[PDB]
C-alpha cells in the first residue's frame, strides 16, 4: 500500500488475508474504494459480497465500483467515485488487483480535480509512489479528458439543493 497524499488518499492491490486488511487500518486507512470486477475479487475471497463484509467487519467502509482491467470508469461511475472520495478526506484507499493501472488512473484523476494539476503532472505524481501507474492509452486519454472537463465535473459533483 502507498500514499499519494499522506494519510488522505493512497492505493494498493487486492489483499490476500484479513491481516493485510488490518495492516491498512494501522496505516490510517478508513474507507476503501474497490475497483476490481467480481471475478478478480473472488480469486482471493471466493465471493465479492463476502469480501465487502470482511472490509466492514474490520472497520472499513467500502464502495464497490467495478472497472474492467485496462479500462476506465464510465462517466456515471466517475461521478459516483468522486462524490465518494470527496465526501471524507481522511484515510481513503483505492485498490484494484496490483495497485497499478486502474488505481493509478483514479488517483491521478483525483489530483487533477482536487489540485488542478495538468495531466502530465498528475501522472508523474502517482508514478513517483507507484511505478507503472496508468497503464493503457484509454486510461491516459481519460485523464486528459478529466483535466479538460474539470469545471464540469466539480459542478456536477456538488450539485445541491
Amino acid at each position: 500500500m502507498y500514499w499519494v497524499r499522506r494519510k488522505t488518499i493512497g492505493g494498493s492491490g487486492l489483499p490476500y488475508t484479513e491481516n493485510e486488511i488490518l495492516e491498512w487500518r494501522k496505516e490510517g486507512v478508513k474507507r476503501v474504494l474497490v475497483l476490481p470486477e467480481d471475478w478478480e475479487i473472488e480469486e482471493s475471497w471466493g465471493d465479492k459480497d463476502y469480501y465487502l463484509s470482511i472490509l466492514k467487519k474490520n472497520g472499513l467502509q467500502p464502495l464497490h465500483i467495478p472497472i474492467p482491467d485496462g479500462g476506465v470508469p464510465s462517466d456515471s461511475q466517475f461521478l459516483t467515485i468522486m462524490k465518494w472520495l470527496l465526501s471524507e478526506k481522511e484515510g481513503n484507499l483505492v485498490h484494484c488487483v496490483g495497485g497499478i493501472g486502474r488505481t493509478g488512473t483514479i488517483l491521478a484523476s483525483y489530483l487533477i480535480l482536487t489540485e488542478g494539476l495538468e495531466v502530465e503532472s498528475a501522472i508523474d505524481e502517482v508514478r513517483l509512489v507507484r511505478p507503472g501507474a496508468v497503464q493503457t492509452y484509454e486510461q491516459e486519454m481519460f485523464l486528459l479528458r478529466v483535466e479538460g472537463m474539470r469545471k464540469s465535473w466539480l459542478k456536477n459533483i456538488y450539485s445541491n439543493s
